[PDB]
């Protein structure tokens, strides 16, 4: 059975977006980082880890925004214990209405897929925001692409993208705008 539960009511007529973590939304690293947005302490085999997290900017006014127009769900390869609490962390809007990590990806070629399919979401209301051109190899045509983001911190592309989600959360057929 499908990987998310049938859609909320206030949700069910929104187009469903899977959102990526890292290099999409945030860059985390095991190097320490200076003036930090957050710091995930993670257990690795019995020894704590401090994870330093940077936010991209304008992923606030991001989240928010997308949490109104869509049905939004984080997806990442990443393992829960690390991605649950920066998701705690960012998300100040309950923005995520689901939480997918590695195991609900599928590994394909040395690459982590996100299947659209086993979403449990009509195709033609689904959209996939990744840095990542593979995640999204079964679906191509489900897809925004945005560029990986590290540190550049006049990075623009969340609040660039925006209007053009805005125009996406509206459409009855995403195809109709992206080409299936
Ligand atoms: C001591 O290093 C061993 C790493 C074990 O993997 C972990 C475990 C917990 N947290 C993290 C933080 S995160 O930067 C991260 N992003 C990733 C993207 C792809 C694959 C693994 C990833 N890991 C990682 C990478
Ligand atoms: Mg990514």
């Amino acid at each position: 059975q499908y990987l998310l539960p049938e859609a909320k009511a206030q949700d069910s007529d929104k187009i469903c977006v899977v959102i990526d973590l890292d290099e999409t939304l945030v860059h985390s690293s095991f190097k320490p980082v200076n003036n930090a947005d957050f710091i995930i302490p993670v257990e690795i085999d019995g020894v704590v880890h401090q994870v330093y997290v940077l936010k991209r900017p304008h992923v606030d006014e991001f989240l928010q925004r997308m949490g109104e127009l869509f049905e939004c769900v984080l997806f990442t390869a990443s393992l829960a214990k690390y991605a649950d609490p920066v998701a705690d962390l960012l998300d100040k809007w309950g923005a995520f209405r689901a939480r997918l990590f590695r195991e609900s990806c599928v590994f394909h070629r040395g690459n982590y897929v996100k299947d659209l399919s086993r979403l449990g979401r009509d195709l033609r209301r689904v959209l996939i925001l990744d840095n990542s051109p593979a995640s999204y190899v079964f679906h191509p045509d489900n897809a925004v692409p945005v560029a990986s983001w590290f540190d550049n911190m006049s990075d623009t592309e969340l609040h660039d993208l925006l209007p053009f989600f805005e125009q996406l959360s509206r459409v009855d057929d995403v195809y109709s705008v992206l080409r299936q």
